[PDB]
C-alpha cells in the first residue's frame, strides 16, 4: 500500500470523513484520488477553513481534519488557531510541504522550520523524517488533538511522501483506542464529596469544557442536588447550563474584583471545566474574599498550574461531572429562584437597540437553534435575553480573536443540520473571515447570519472613554454594504431598518432554503 | 517623558510618519493621543493590514510600521509575514500585549510566549523586560527590520507600558544612524571585475533585492558595458530591468534543468540580488553545465549559505551594482539584439484570453504603471507583454502566498500617489484578502484592480493535468459576484466580457478619481 | 558515492581536516572509514569537546568542526556554545540522530525536535529532510559559521543517511567560495574619514573581533595616525591591541557610567569590533556625556541594533580596519604616553597576591605566549601586568560561562604549536571542565595550567560584600587537591605555596615536553 492510502485508511478507521481545506499544489498529492466516502469543504481563505472545521468540531465533539498550503496557507490560519487553543478545540491541521529534494535549497512554497511556524498555538508539531513515518505521524497528530485536554495539532508532509511505499506494520495503528476519560480516585473524590455536602453555602462556576463534554445535564443535576446558583466563567466560549434553569445565575464579569465580590459569602465554589479565571478588564482587587474557598475541577494541566488562587483537580470534564453529581447529597436547603426576566429596552419605530434584536430573535427562534457571538459590544445583553435550554447553543471566540463566528457558524450548523444557527456579529467583525459566506452557498448550508451594524468597532470606541482616551484614531468602519457581499458571495440577503423590518426579515430567514444574511441597522 | 512621547519621537526622528493598523483594546494606550504628524491608515482584517504596509515599504524603499492585536491580529498576519520574509521586505510589526499585571493568569487577549509567534517569518521577535526598555526595543526593531538584508521583525509591548516614565537616556537612540551599505574589499573586487572582463560569453541574472535597492539603472550599465544578455531570477517578487531594453530575455522558468540549459554556452554567470535560485517545479538535473561558472551577489548570508553552486559575495545590492557598473571595461563584443514582441493571440468577441488582457493593458496603461501580479496560470504571458520601463514596475507574492496583491497594490499606490497601480488578480487569488478594498474606498487611494475571471484555481487545474492527477477535490470557485464585492466595499465596479467592454471599462478606470475594480470573463 | 565520501570530500575541500568529538552509536556511521587525513580529538565531555574546539577555531581563524551524541551530548556542551556565541566563533556543530525508521517511536537517542535545543545560541540549526540533502546542508552549515558575524551552527543527522548514495550534483558544493569581506562605500568611508581627521581629542575603543580578524597592526597604525588612546571594550574575550604599545590605556571598567565618565572629553569615539558595550555590574548613569559622539563599527547587526547610542557600520572588521588605516591623515597631535608599569605589591614568604603570579608569568613566560583568563577575581590586575605585544595572546569566556579556559586553552595550543599556551584558572572554575586535561595528555599538547587557588569563588564573594548581602550559601569549595587531579588524568603536576616555589615550578613547566599544571596557594 502507498503512504496515501495508508493514510486514509487511518482517517477513516479513526472517524474522520471530512477534509476542510484549500488546496495548492504541495497538497495535490494527497488530495488526488480522493475517497469517495470522504467529503472535501472548501473554503476561500485559510482563516475561513479553520473557523469552519472549529465550530463543526466544537458541536460534532470530535476531531476535525484541516488540509492547508505550506506556510503562507499555515499562516492565514494562525488567528483561528489562537481561538482554537483558548476553546481546546480538536483540530487535526495538516499542511503540504515541498518535495523532499527542493526543501535544501528553499524552492519557493518550502515551509521553513515548519514544525515552529503554529508555535505556541499548537499541542504539537511535527515534520516526519521520512515517507514511510507519516501514517505514525497522523496518528499521534488525531490521539494529540483528541487526548484532554484537547486542542489544535500540527503536521507538514512533503507532497512527494504520499506515493511512497508505505510499512505494512502501519496497519497496527488503525483501531487503536486511547482514553483520557479519567476521574479522581476514589479515597479524594469522597473527600471532595463531603466537602460539597458540608458547605452552607456552595456555588457552582461552569466554563466552556463542560458543554464540549456535554456534562450539561450532569451539572444540572449537581446544581439541583447542592442547591447551588450557578455561574458561567467569564470571557465564555460556550454555554454549560439552561439559561433559564432557576439556579442559573449569568455570565460572570471578567474581572477580578467582581468576581470576588459575587462569590463573597459563598463558603465553597466549585469551578468546573474553565480557567481560573479568564479575566479581561484591569480590575484589580482580591482574588477571593475572606471565608471563600475555590476548588477547580478542569481537563487542562495548564489551567490548575495558572490558577492564582484554590485547590485543583486535572480530571476528563464528562467524567468528574457524572461522577460528582451521582455522589452528592441531596440538600435540604431551598432551591435557588429564577432569575427575572430582563427589561424591554423601549423601542421607536427607528434603528435597533441590540436588546430588541436578541428578544426578537429569542421570539421567533426554535427553541432548539444555536447562536454565534461576535457583536462585542452586546454581549452581557445577549447573555440575558436569549434562553438556551439546551447543550451546544452558543459559541464566541475563545481567545476574543475576531473572524471565528462567521466561518464557525458555518462549520457548527454542517454538524448540526436540524438546528437553526443564528450568528449574530458586528459590522467590524463581519469583514475579518467575510469570504467563508461562499461555502455556505456553494455547499447550501443555511446559516443566518445577523450583522449588527452600528458603523463602528463599538467596544472600542467604549473602551476608549473608559480610558478618557483621546484622539483614537481608526475606530469607525463606515461604508460597508452588507448585502452586496452576500450577494457578491451567492447568499440571500435582506435589511432591517426598523422592527418591523427586523420581524419580516427573519421571519423570511428563519423558512428559506439556503444561507441568508439580514444586514440590520443598529443604534 | 512618557513611554509614549519618548516613542513616537524615536519613530519621527527615524522617518516613520504612517501607521498601518487595526486597533484593539491593549493597542489604546499606544494609539490615544495620536500625534498630528502621524497618518494612520486602516484596514479591515491583519493580513490586509501588513499587505497594503508590505507594497508600501516595497515601493518607498524603507520600512513601514504595522500595530496590530495581541495574538490573533499577528496570527491573521503570519501568511502576508510569509511573503514579507521572501521579498525582504523592511516592517515594523507591533503588537498589543495585554497589562503585565495579567499576564501571568493568562488573561483573555494575553499574547502567550509572544515573541515566538510569527517565528520562523521574522528576522528579530521580542517582548521587552520593562516599560522604559520599550523606546530601546523599538529602536532595535527599526534597525534589525532596516539593515541588509531587510527584513520583518516583531515587538510585543504590554498595554501598561506607555504611560510609564521613560529613561532620560533614551534620547541617545533617536538620531542614531546605522550603515549596511558595503561592498567587497578593493583587491577582491578587483580579482572579480577582472573575470567578468575576461568572459567570453557572460550572462547576468537579476533578483528582487536589485529593484528593492533601485540599483536597475546600474544593472542596465553594466549589462550594457559587458554587452550580456539579462535575466530575471525565476519566480520574481519584482521588476529589475527594463523589459524592452535590448539586453533583456525575461523571467527564467523555475526548474534547475531548464535553467542551467539556458545557461549552457555561458562561461560566467552573474547572479545578484536573488536566491540561488528560487526555484518551483521538480525538474530535476544539473545545477549547471560543464563550462559554466557561477558568482552570486546576494544581500543575504542565508541566500549565500544555501545556493547549491557558485561563489557568492555578501554585500549590499545598491553598492555593488554601483561599483560594478563603473569599474568594468566595455566589451568590443556586439550588443545583445532585443527580444521581439510577442504575439497576437486569435480573439473573437466573446471571453477573454489573458494575453489580450496583458496586450490591451500594455497599449493603454501610462508608460510609468506599475503592475502587481496575482493571475497566477498567466505570469508568463503577463511578463512577455507588459512594457515596464521604470524601476517599481512590478510586485507578486514572493512566498507563492495568495492575498499579498490585493491589499499591497494599495500601499503601492498610497507610496507612488503619482504613478497608476494596476493590479492583475485571478478571480481565486481575489478573495483571501478581499476586505482590503475598503481601505482603498475610505482613503481614496485610486488603485485599478483587475480580476481575471475564469472560475477555477487555473493554475492547479493546470498542475493536476501535468501530474495526470484525477478525483482531486476543489479546484473550481463558481458563483462570484465581485462586481457586487467591491460596491460592498464601496468601490466604482465595471465588468468587461469581451475586448469591446474591456477597453471600454479601462478608459472609464484610467480617468477614474478614486478606486476601481473590473471583473474580467476570461477563458 | 556514499553520502559518507561526499561529506568528508566537502570537508577537505572546505579546509577541514580535524573533527573534535565524543563518540556515541548514531555516530559510528560517520567516524568508520574515518579518513587517513583527518585528525580524531576525542575529549571526554561535550564541554570539553566544544571549548576545545572553540580556542582552536578562534587561534586559528577558521571554522572548527565538532561531532555530538545525539540530545545529550549537545545538551552537555551548551554552556560552551554560550561562551562561542559571543565570541563569534565558528563552530560546525554536528550531532548524530536515530536511524530515520526509530524517530517517529522516540527510540532512546532520539534528539526530539533536534534543531530546536540549541537555540538560542546558534546562528542556524538544521535536520535535513532526506540523506541526499545531507552534503548540502554540510555546506550550508559552514558556509553559515564562517560569514560575518561568525558564530556556531548546528546539524543533525540520522545515523542511517551516511550510507546513502549521495546527489552526484553534490560536487557542486566542494569549491564554492563565499565572501563577506566588505567594507563600506567609498562616499560615506570618505565622510567618516572626514569625521576622523576633524576630530580634536579622537579616542578608540577594540573589542574581540578585532583580533578575530587580525587587525590589530592595523589598528596599531589607526592609533598612531589619530594620535588617540585606545581602550579595550569591556568584558574582553580577547586582546586588540598591544599592551605596552604608547597608546594603550587599558580595559574599560563594564558600568555605563564610568565609560562615560571615561570618554568624557573624547569629541569622536571609535569603536571596533565590539557591542556597545558589554556592560556587567549595574552602575546607572548617562551612555555618553555631552560632547562625545560615538560611531561603532561592528561585524554584527544583532550588536548595531542595540547599541543604546552612537552610529553605526556593519561591515567586515578586517576589511574596515584596513581601509581607515590606510586613508586618515598623520595627525599634528602629539603620540600619546605609555602607561607607566603597574605597582609592586608587598610579597611576604607565604600565600600569593596575584598580582605577584602575573608579574612572575610576565617575567618568566616567552614574549609570544598565550595567556587565558578564568580567575575571575584577578582580572583586571592580570590586564594591567601581562606585556601581550602580539595578536592571539589572550582568551575569557566571552559570555562569562566558567568551564571554557582549560579546554579552550587545549584548543589554543593545539592551532599555535610553537607558542606557549598558559592558562590561569581560579579553583572554582577549573571544576567545570576539569576533565579536559586528559586530552591534554593524550595527545601531549603541552598547555600549561596555573591554578589560582584561594578556596572560595572569590568574584561572588567581593560582589556579596559590595551587595551587602549576608548569609549567602555555597560560596566557599575547599578540599580540591589539584595535583591529584592532574595525576588523575596523566598531566604533570607541581604545588606553588610561595614565591621561590612558583618561580621554581615555572622553570620545570617552561621546558616540560608535555602539559603541565601548577597549583598556586593564592591569599
Ligand atoms: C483579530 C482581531 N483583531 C482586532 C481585535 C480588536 N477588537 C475589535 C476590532 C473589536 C470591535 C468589533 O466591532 P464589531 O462592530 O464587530 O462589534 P461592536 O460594534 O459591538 O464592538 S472588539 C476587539 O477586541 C480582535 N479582537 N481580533
Ligand atoms: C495562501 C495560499 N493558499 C493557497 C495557495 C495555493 N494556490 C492556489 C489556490 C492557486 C490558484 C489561484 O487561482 P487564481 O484564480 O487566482 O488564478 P489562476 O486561475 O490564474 O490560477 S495558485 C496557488 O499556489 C497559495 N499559493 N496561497
Ligand atoms: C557556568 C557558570 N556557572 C557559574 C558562574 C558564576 N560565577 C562563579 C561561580 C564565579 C567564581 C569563580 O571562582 P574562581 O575560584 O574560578 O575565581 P575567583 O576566586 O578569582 O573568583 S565568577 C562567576 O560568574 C559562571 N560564571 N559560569
Ligand atoms: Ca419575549
Ligand atoms: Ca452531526
Ligand atoms: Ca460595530
Ligand atoms: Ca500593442
Ligand atoms: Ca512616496
Ligand atoms: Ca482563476
Ligand atoms: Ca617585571
Ligand atoms: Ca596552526
Ligand atoms: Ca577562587
Ligand atoms: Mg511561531
Ligand atoms: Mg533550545
Amino acid at each position: 500500500a502507498s503512504v496515501h492510502g495508508t493514510t486514509y485508511e487511518l482517517l477513516r478507521r479513526q472517524g474522520i470523513d471530512t477534509v476542510f481545506g484549500n488546496p495548492g499544489s504541495n497538497q495535490l498529492p494527497f488530495l488526488k484520488d480522493f475517497p469517495e466516502d470522504f467529503r472535501y469543504i472548501l473554503a476561500l481563505q485559510e482563516a475561513c477553513v479553520v473557523g469552519i472545521a472549529d465550530g463543526y468540531a466544537q458541536a460534532s465533539r470530535k476531531p476535525a481534519f484541516i488540509n492547508l498550503h505550506s506556510a503562507a496557507g499555515t499562516g492565514n490560519a494562525m488567528g483561528a488557531l489562537s481561538n482554537a487553543w483558548n476553546s481546546h478545540s480538536p483540530l487535526i491541521v495538516t499542511a503540504g510541504q515541498q518535495t523532499r529534494a527542493m526543501i535544501g535549497v528553499e524552492a519557493l512554497l518550502t515551509n521553513v522550520d515548519a514544525a515552529n511556524l503554529p508555535r505556541p498555538l499548537v499541542k504539537w508539531s511535527y515534520e516526519p523524517a521520512s515517507a514511510a513515518e507519516v501514517p505514525h505521524a497522523m496518528s499521534r497528530a488525531i490521539h494529540m488533538a483528541s487526548m484532554a485536554p484537547q486542542g489544535p495539532v500540527y503536521l507538514s508532509v512533503p507532497y512527494d511522501d504520499w506515493d511512497k511505499d508505505a510499512d505494512p506494520q502501519s496497519h497496527h495503528l488503525f483501531d487503536r483506542h486511547v482514553s483520557s476519560s479519567v476521574r479522581l480516585n476514589d479515597q479524594d473524590l469522597d473527600i471532595l464529596v463531603k466537602a460539597l455536602n458540608s458547605a452552607s453555602n456552595p456555588a457552582i462556576v461552569l466554563g466552556p469544557d463542560v458543554d464540549a463534554a456535554n456534562a450539561n445535564a450532569d451539572c444540572v443535576m449537581l446544581a439541583e442536588r447542592l442547591k447551588a446558583p450557578v455561574w458561567v466563567a467569564p470571557s465564555a466560549p460556550r454555554c454549560p447550563f439552561p439559561t433559564r434553569h432557576p439556579c442559573f445565575r449569568g455570565l460572570m464579569p471578567a474581572g477580578i474584583a467582581a468576581i470576588s465580590q459575587l462569590l463573597e459569602g459563598h463558603d465553597v465554589v466549585l469551578v468546573i471545566g474553565a480557567p481560573v479565571f479568564r479575566y479581561h478588564q484591569y480590575d484589580p482587587g482580591q482574588y477571593l474574599k475572606p471565608g471563600t474557598r475555590l476548588i477547580s475541577v478542569t481537563c487542562d494541566p495548564l489551567e490548575a498550574a495558572r490558577a492564582p488562587m484554590g485547590d485543583a483537580i486535572v480530571a476528563d470534564i464528562g467524567a468528574m461531572a457524572s461522577a460528582l453529581a451521582n455522589l452528592v447529597e441531596e440538600s435540604s436547603r431551598q432551591l435557588p429562584t429564577a432569575a427575572p426576566e430582563p427589561a424591554k429596552v423601549d423601542q421607536d419605530a427607528g434603528r435597533l437597540h441590540p436588546e430588541t434584536v436578541f428578544d426578537t430573535l429569542n421570539d421567533m427562534a426554535p427553541e432548539n437553534a444555536i447562536y454565534l457571538n461576535e457583536s462585542t459590544s452586546t454581549t452581557a445583553q445577549m447573555w440575558q435575553r436569549l434562553n438556551m435550554r439546551n447543550p451546544g447553543s452558543y459559541y464566541f471566540c475563545a481567545a476574543g480573536g475576531l473572524g471565528f463566528a462567521l466561518p464557525a457558524a458555518i462549520g457548527v450548523q454542517l454538524a448540526e443540520p436540524e438546528r437553526q444557527v443564528i450568528a449574530v456579529i458586528g459590522d467590524g467583525s463581519a469583514n475579518y473571515s467575510i469570504s467563508a459566506l461562499w461555502t455556505a452557498a456553494q455547499y447550501n448550508i443555511p446559516t443566518i447570519f445577523v450583522i449588527m451594524n452600528n458603523g463602528t468597532y463599538g467596544a472600542l470606541r467604549w473602551f476608549a472613554g473608559v480610558l478618557e482616551a483621546e484622539n483614537v484614531p481608526g475606530l469607525d468602519v463606515p461604508g460597508i454594504d452588507f448585502r452586496a457581499l452576500a450577494k457578491g458571495y451567492g447568499v440571500q440577503a435582506l435589511k432591517a431598518d426598523n422592527l418591523e423590518q427586523l420581524k419580516g426579515s427573519l421571519q423570511e430567514a428563519l423558512s428559506a432554503k439556503g444561507p441568508v444574511l439580514i444586514e440590520v441597522s443598529t443604534v
